[PDB]
C-alpha cells in the first residue's frame, strides 16, 4: 500500500518531454522507467492536490491496457514512476507517420482501447483526455492507455487546442465530464481509424470548430470510412458521437460488440 | 479493494488442474486468467494461503512480474491475473527446439533479472524460480509468477541448502543461475544422471555440480562468469540481483 521510492534510487536518465506541470525523463529502476517529476521543490496546493490526484487514480488501476503506475516520489520533487514503453502514440503512427495497418490491425487497436476503457469506466474513473495522442502502441502492438499531457493544471482562478477533435458538443459548451463524454471521444478515435483522417479536416481553424460542433451544425464526416471498414463498426461509430450523451452505447456494450467483431475477423 | 464481485468474470476453458485448486481462461474487461479453488467451504490453511498469495501479489506493479488484477470470494476463493500469451521458457528451451539467438538469450536473462531484483526489494523471496515459471509474454517479454499447482519437480533449481533442508534470497540466485544455465547451454544440468534420488543426494553433499563447459562457444565470457557466481555451494559467495542485473545490463548494452 506504500508505493514510496525513497530517494536515490532512481537514475534520472535523458530527458524525453516537458511543458509547464513537470517534465518527464527516460529513467533506472529494477530497469527502465519513465519519470515525471514537477519542475519546483515548492509545489503550490493546486500543484500538490493535482499530484495526490493522479496517483490516486493511478493506483486505483491493474490492466493490461492501462500505463502501468509504478510509484511516486516525494523528495526532493514530487514524481511519478511507470513503465516504460518504447514506439510511439496512436497519433503518431496515424497522422505523422502514415503508418499503414491493415484492418485486422485497426479493429485490434480498437478492441484493446475499449478494454482499458471499459475498465477505467468500471473503476469510476473518467479520463476526460482520451485522444490518440494518449493511447500508446507499446512495441506497435499493444496499447497503453494513459494521460501522456505534460498540461498545464488548473490555478485557483482558471475558467485545450489539442483536444477540441475529442471534445463532446456539451463539453465544449461547458454548461460537462462524464462516461458519455469519455464515450464521445472514442467514437472520434473510432473515426480515426477506420477514416485515416482526423475529423474536420476540410476546416480551416480550430475557433470554428469550438463554436459549430458546440452549436450542433458540424458533425464529422462518416461518409469517409474506408470500404473494407466492418459495416456494424460503422454503426456503433455513429453511437458513440451522438449529440445527446444518453443516446451514447456505455463501455461495456461498446466491448462486447467489438469482441463479436473480432471474432468474425 | 481489488476484490471483483459475484458474476462479473466469465469462466472459460480449463488450463489446468490440480489437487486443491483449478485455474481457467476468463473474461473480465478482457482477457484474464483466474485460479480457484475446487471446494466452497475453505479451510483455515486454504483462507490465510489465500490472504498470503493475494498479500504478495498486490504488491508488485512491475512490467516483467505477473499482473495481478483481483480476487474473489464467492462462490470460490479466486486470483484474478492477466492473460499472458505463449508458454513458459522451460517449453521453449526444451520442448520445442526453439532457437534463440544469442542476443535474445541475454535479453532474456535480463528482463528476468529485473523481475528478481525487483521482487527482493519488496522484500519477496520466490521460492520457486524456474524457467516454468518464466513465461514468455507474446515470445518476448519476461512475465515471472508462479504458475504451479499442487498435486498430491524443482529440484534442477535448488541450492544445496535447499536440498539439504532453507529458503533466502541467496537461494533465489541460485535458482537464477541454474535459469541462466539453461539459456547459455540450451540443456537441463545433470543430463547424464539417470535418476533424480541421485541428484538430491549428491548435490546436497557437494559431489555434484553442472557441468559449466557445455555452454555455447558463443558465450560471453563474463557470463560465464557470472553463472558460476551464482551457483556458488557457500551461500555467502553468490552475488545480489542488482550486481547481477547490472552485469547484464552491461554485457546487454556490449551487444
Ligand atoms: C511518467 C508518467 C507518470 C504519470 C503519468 N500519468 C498518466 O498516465 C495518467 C494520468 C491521469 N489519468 C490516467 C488514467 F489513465 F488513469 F486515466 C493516467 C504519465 C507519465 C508519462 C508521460 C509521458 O509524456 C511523454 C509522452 O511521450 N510519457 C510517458 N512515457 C513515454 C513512452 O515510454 C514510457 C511512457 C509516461
Ligand atoms: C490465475 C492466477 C492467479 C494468481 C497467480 N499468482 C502468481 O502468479 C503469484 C503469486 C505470488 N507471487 C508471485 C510473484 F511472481 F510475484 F512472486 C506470483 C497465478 C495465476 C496463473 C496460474 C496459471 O497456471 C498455469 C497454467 O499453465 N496460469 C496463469 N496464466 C498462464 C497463461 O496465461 C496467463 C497466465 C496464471
Amino acid at each position: 500500500d506504500d508505493w514510496e521510492i525513497p530517494d536515490g534510487q532512481i537514475t534520472v536518465g535523458q530527458r524525453i518531454g516537458s511543458g509547464s506541470f513537470g517534465t518527464v525523463y527516460k529513467g533506472k529502476w529494477h530497469g527502465d522507467v519513465a519519470v515525471k517529476m514537477l519542475n519546483v521543490t515548492a509545489p503550490t496546493p493546486q500543484q500538490l492536490q493535482a499530484f495526490k490526484n493522479e496517483v490516486g487514480v493511478l493506483r486505483k488501476t491493474r490492466h493490461v491496457n492501462i500505463l502501468l503506475f509504478m510509484g511516486y516520489s516525494t523528495k526532493p520533487q514530487l514524481a511519478i514512476v511507470t513503465q516504460w514503453c518504447e514506439g510511439s502514440s496512436l497519433y503518431h503512427h496515424l497522422h505523422a507517420s502514415e503508418t499503414k495497418f491493415e484492418m485486422k490491425k485497426l479493429i485490434d487497436i480498437a478492441r484493446q482501447t475499449a478494454r482499458g476503457m471499459d475498465y477505467l469506466h468500471a473503476k469510476s474513473i473518467i479520463h476526460r483526455d482520451l485522444k490518440s495522442n494518449n493511447i500508446f502502441l507499446h512495441e506497435d502492438n499493444t496499447v497503453k492507455i494513459g494521460d501522456f499531457g505534460l498540461a498545464t493544471v488548473k490555478s485557483r482562478w482558471s475558467g485545450l487546442s489539442g483536444s477540441i477533435l475529442w471534445m463532446a458538443p456539451e463539453v465544449i459548451r461547458m454548461q460537462p465530464y462524464s462516461f458519455q463524454s469519455d464515450v464521445y471521444a472514442f467514437g472520434i478515435v473510432l473515426y480515426e481509424l477506420m477514416t485515416g483522417q482526423l475529423p474536420y479536416s476540410n476546416i480551416n481553424n480550430r475557433d470554428q470548430i469550438i463554436e459549430m460542433v458546440g452549436r450542433g451544425s458540424l458533425s464529422p464526416d462518416l461518409s469517409k470510412v474506408r470500404s473494407n471498414c466492418p459495416k456494424r463498426m460503422k454503426r456503433l461509430m455513429a453511437e458513440c458521437l451522438k449529440k445527446k450523451r444518453d443516446e451514447r452505447p456505455s463501455f461495456p456494450r461498446i466491448l462486447a460488440e467489438i469482441e463479436e467483431l473480432a471474432r468474425e475477423l
